């Protein structure tokens, strides 16, 4: 579960989700799992999550969760 997630699990999820491309960034930046629900758009856009698909598909998938 979400709160569990290390960074490396983060990584690994956003790889699941096809945003892999971005997960060098997040486990550089120590983003946990617990971290990812209060992220906000500029926390996405200093982790280069500059496209606003990209960013709409992370909010997606954490509902999904």
């Amino acid at each position: 579960m979400l709160q569990l997630w290390s960074k490396f699990d983060v990584g690994d999820w956003l790889e699941s989700i096809h945003l892999g491309e971005h997960r060098d960034r997040f486990e550089d930046h120590e983003i946990e799992g617990a971290h990812l629900p209060a992220l906000t758009k500029e926390d996405f856009v200093e982790l280069g999550v500059t496209r606003v698909g990209h960013r709409e598909n992370i909010e997606r998938a954490l509902r999904q969760l």
